[PDB]
């Protein structure tokens, strides 16, 4: 709906910074609405979903096992590791790392998973290898969150991220089992409350991943829809703003309410 873009433009005005927006049909992949679809923004923690899509693709290919256990040490823990910091003794399985990376945005869990696939370069190669020549991961947690203005390291564009997410949730890229696990982890997201979830009416489905970093960077990727099933993908990114976190959350929640109102 073109009225949703009026709210997207208003978010830009309120944040004093760029906002990129894409709403996609889940079934056809068609772009329904877009704003700055081809401009780069920092991935921050939204890359965690792409990381576990690359992990799941290796599982599908018999090179990795969801039940494999990894052990690690205090020297591996970086900031914002609420789950991994609790399992130093027992270690965690690849499945439990993905869960922590997606549902809790656990940073050491992302680094551990990155090491399983050969680092940021290999994530970028996975994305390159599934048709996405835009999205790129260059660094590890936490430095990937730096959001230096005009730096293309650790960035995507709203349209590239939206079509990639759709290919991960729907294509024959991944087996049914893998596609269902990725979305089930997204649906279990615990750290994106004040964004699209705060505008979502009772009974609607949402599977999302949010991100926050430095210099006002903030974003969210989602599969959502009425009647307890996803029917659309939405991607929202912003960076640069000096507005506080509460105000960035509110602008994204208001984009979400406007999208719902105009569904
Ligand atoms: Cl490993």
């Amino acid at each position: 709906h073109p009225e949703t873009l009026v709210k997207v433009k208003d978010a830009e005005d309120q944040l004093g910074a760029r906002v990129g927006y894409i709403e996609l049909d889940l079934n056809s992949g068609k772009i329904l609405e877009s704003f700055r679809p081809e401009e780069r923004f920092p991935l921050t923690s939204t890359f965690k979903v792409l990381l576990c899509g690359a992990v799941l693709s290796r599982v599908d290919a018999g090179q990795e096992q969801l039940g494999r256990r990894i052990h690690y040490s205090q020297n591996d823990l970086v900031e914002y590791s609420p789950v991994t910091e609790k399992h130093l003794t027992d270690g965690m399985t690849v499945r439990e790392l993905c869960s922590a990376a997606i549902t809790m945005s656990d940073n050491t869990a992302a680094n551990l998973l990155l090491t399983t696939i050969g680092g940021p370069k290999e994530l970028t190669a996975f994305l390159h290898n599934m048709g996405d020549h835009v999205t790129r991961l260059d660094r590890w947690e936490p430095e990937l969150n730096e959001a230096i203005p005009n730096d293309e390291r650790d960035t995507t564009m709203p349209a590239a991220m939206a079509t990639t997410l759709r290919k991960l949730l729907t294509g024959e890229l991944l087996t049914l089992a893998s596609r269902q696990q990725l979305i089930d982890w997204m649906e279990a997201d615990k750290v994106a409350g004040p964004l699209l979830r705060s505008a979502l009416p009772a009974g609607w489905f949402i599977a999302d991943k949010s991100g926050a970093g430095e210099r006002g960077s903030r974003g969210i990727i989602a599969a959502l829809g009425p009647d307890g099933k996803p029917s659309r993908i939405v991607v929202i990114y912003t960076t640069g703003s000096q507005a506080t976190m509460d105000e960035r959350n509110r602008q994204i929640a208001e984009i979400g309410a406007s999208l719902i109102k105009h569904w």
